[PDB]
């Protein structure tokens, strides 16, 4: 999909903008999933990120780093497979795996990072969206 290329990139940009850092790598129900999971993720952050195994300890990002590796990680969060949580926490992740990059001045990593979560949703989490209802079906359940 390109619906969710600009949801990942929507995620990141907000995510960046938010924690206080540069968003410019990156140059309706769609306006209404996007807030739908801006909110998800953060309520996410809030109440519950703190109690997961930090999967940011469990990949050292770095220039030499392939999507295998990422993809391993992110296989982590879908053990018991699919569901939205998980995919809200999927979003947090990445968002995360960009904060650190920035704060480590690899600026670049944040795209390739956008990359592999297009890749990763669209390969496996996908099935799970469409089966489910899709992104409508999101919003209508976590709205607000
Ligand atoms: C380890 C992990 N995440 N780790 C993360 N680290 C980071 C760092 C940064 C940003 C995001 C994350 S997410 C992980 C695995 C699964 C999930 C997850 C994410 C979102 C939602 C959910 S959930 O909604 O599906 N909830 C659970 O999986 C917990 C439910 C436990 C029920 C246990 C039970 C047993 C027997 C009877 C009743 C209940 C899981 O996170």
């Amino acid at each position: 999909s390109q619906s969710n290329r600009e949801l990942v990139v929507d995620f990141l940009s907000y995510k960046l903008s938010q924690k206080g850092y540069s968003w410019s790598q990156f140059s309706i129900p769609m306006a209404a999933v996007k807030q739908a999971l801006r909110e998800a993720g953060d309520e996410f952050e809030l109440r519950y990120r703190r109690a997961f195994s930090d999967l940011t300890s469990q990949l050292h990002i770095t220039p030499g780093t392939a999507y295998q590796s990422f993809e391993q990680v992110v296989n982590e969060l879908f053990r018991d497979g699919v569901n939205w949580g998980r995919i809200v926490a999927f979003f947090s992740f990445g968002g995360a795996l960009c904060v650190e990059s920035v704060d480590k001045e690899m600026q670049v990593l944040v795209s390739r990072i956008a990359a592999w979560m297009a890749t990763y949703l669209n390969d496996h989490l996908e099935p799970w969206i469409q089966e489910n209802g899709g992104w409508d079906t999101f919003v209508e359940l976590y709205g607000n």
